[PDB]
RNA sequence: GUUCGCGAAAUUUUACUUCGUGGACAUUUGGUCAAUUUGAAACAAUACAGAAUCAGCAGUUCCCCUGCAUAAGGAUGAACCGUCAAAGAGAUUUGUUUU
């Protein structure tokens, strides 16, 4: 019970909305050869996820 | 003066009676049942020392195991890639192998 109470209590997680940082936090990378089909879905996901 | 013991005499050895002899030879206190009875104050009633035991759970304090929450923190896997919708008006082009 007090496991679905709390997921019943993480959209209220959801529908919390930014609240905008003060200094955003920036990397640059850089690459040779993106081919590699599994690394274009990772970075995808990840920066999907992250909210990067 | 009281008793116990030994020796002598009068009678039937122990016994009574008397002489010579060795001890022992104080009284009290510390001894109240408490409780209850309308009277010039006594111990007379009225009781009468009879004036509960086994077992169960939980709760505080610490420890371990296992869950779920929460705060932080990490590790890894997931094949395919982003600067609109509707309606109206104007401008340009358009004989035989795969229908």
């Amino acid at each position: 019970r007090r496991h679905e109470d709390a997921i019943k209590r993480r959209k209220e997680a959801v529908n919390m909305n930014v609240e905008k940082p003060t200094v955003y936090h920036c990397k640059v990378f850089q690459f040779k050869n993106l081919q590699n089909p599994k690394i274009r879905f990772k970075l995808k996901m990840n920066s999907k996820e992250l909210s990067l």
